């Protein structure tokens, strides 16, 4: 794997999760940009994959499980076998990576998307090689119990523009946020 992408929506105040929830109320189209950058892959053949940490999977909701046409993989140290729906079960980021060049999904992968949590983002973060974070800044802040780790500008650059991604703020519910794209290569 040449590349990883991490996606995450944050408060003003670092947070990402409350209670095994969002700390703000739905965003629809906030969720439609994430459904349509995880999903997305124009390589006839193939799919994209999404990998978790074992409390993100059970955050989604039950009949939204597997998350529609991506490879849904969960990382854990203590499960036997995949959530019921997941596709596949991995120990470790390294092990998953692994995973994409068995047989089995060999011919099968085109993007690899990591989609929380905190532990999840930390070590994808500092993984070697290219890496782009797709971070949606909610410009409020909410109560919060589980944060995202600080971006190190000694490492990534804030891109000015991306292909795909408005530049403008955007408004939900009278809550203002804006996407941003971050990339680092080494
Ligand atoms: N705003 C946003 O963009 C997002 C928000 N969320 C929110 O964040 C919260 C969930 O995140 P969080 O609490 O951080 O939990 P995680 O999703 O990271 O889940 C924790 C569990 O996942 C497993 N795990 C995590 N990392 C690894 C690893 N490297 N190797 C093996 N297993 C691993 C472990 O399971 P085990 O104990 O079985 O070993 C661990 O106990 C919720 O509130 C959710 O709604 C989540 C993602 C993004
Ligand atoms: N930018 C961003 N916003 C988020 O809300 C977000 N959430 C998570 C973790 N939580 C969740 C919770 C629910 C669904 C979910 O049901 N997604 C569906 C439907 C999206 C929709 O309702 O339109 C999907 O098909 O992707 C995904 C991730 C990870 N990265 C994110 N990244």
């Amino acid at each position: 794997v040449g590349s990883l992408n991490c996606i995450v929506a944050v408060s003003q105040n670092m947070g990402i999760g409350k209670n095994g929830d969002l700390p703000w109320p739905p965003l629809r189209n906030e969720f439609r940009y994430f459904q349509r950058m995880t999903t997305t892959s124009s390589v006839e053949g193939k799919q994209n994959l999404v990998i978790m940490g074992k409390k993100t999977w059970f955050s989604i909701p039950e009949k939204n499980r597997p998350l529609k046409g991506r490879i849904n993989l969960v990382l854990s140290r203590e499960l036997k076998e995949p959530p019921q729906g997941a596709h596949f079960l991995s120990r470790s980021l390294d092990d998953a990576l692994k995973l994409t060049e068995q047989p089995e999904l060999a011919n099968k992968v085109d993007m690899v998307w990591i989609v929380g949590g905190s532990s999840v983002y930390k070590e994808a973060m500092n993984h070697p090689g290219h890496l782009k974070l797709f971070v949606t800044r909610i410009m409020q802040d909410f109560e919060s119990d589980t944060f995202f780790p600080e971006i190190d500008l000694e490492k990534y650059k804030l891109l000015p523009e991306y292909p795909g991604v408005l530049s403008d703020v955007q408004e939900e519910k009278g809550i203002k946020y804006k996407f941003e794209v971050y990339e680092k290569n080494d």
